[PDB]
């Protein structure tokens, strides 16, 4: 779906980005932006959370990719599919996709591969929306991905 790749692409270059800059982009957002926002809102709330709480086994995978260069980057997407593809499909793995892929975004930076940053939010928007699709059309896409995370009214 195109739309479905434009706002997931969209919400996850958002977030990589200003994980790595550590500033947020104030240029609007475009189709579906209301719920774009919010799934921005939550990723960084949750997403920060998995960084924290997950930073020994990022460490670990991050040192077993050894990310050098641009060429490393491009094959990134193949790994990728063999961990993502492999098992259950779940909110819970998709923003551990998207938290590892801001930690890998963190040390991009840090070794002047920052132009690897936006083709990083496409490869893994491009696993996400091709091997995910009916489950996200499922599950609501981006609204479910909010309503999943969101615990605060249950009462
Ligand atoms: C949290 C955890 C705990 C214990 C060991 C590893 C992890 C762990 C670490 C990192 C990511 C994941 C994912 C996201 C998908 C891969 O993301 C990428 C892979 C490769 C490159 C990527 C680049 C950019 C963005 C995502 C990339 C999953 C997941 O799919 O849940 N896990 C758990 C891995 N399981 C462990 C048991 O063996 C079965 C597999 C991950």
């Amino acid at each position: 779906s195109m739309d479905l790749y434009r706002q997931s692409l969209e919400i996850i270059s958002r977030y990589l980005r200003e994980q790595a800059t550590g500033a947020k982009d104030t240029k609007p957002m475009g189709r579906s932006g209301a719920t774009s926002r919010k799934a921005l809102e939550t990723l960084r709330r949750v997403g920060d959370g998995v960084q924290r709480n997950h930073e020994t086994a990022f460490q670990g995978m991050l040192r077993k990719l050894d990310i050098k260069n641009e060429d490393d980057v491009k094959s990134l997407s193949r790994v990728m599919i063999h961990v993502f593809s492999d098992g259950v499909t779940n909110w819970g793995r998709i923003v551990t996709l998207i938290s590892f892929g801001a930690f890998v975004a963190k040390h991009l930076k840090t070794i002047n591969q920052e132009s690897c940053i936006e083709p990083l939010a496409e490869s893994i928007t491009d696993v996400l929306v091709r091997t995910k699709r009916d489950w996200l059309v499922k599950q609501r896409g981006w609204d479910g991905f909010v309503e999943f995370f969101h615990v605060e009214d249950l009462e």
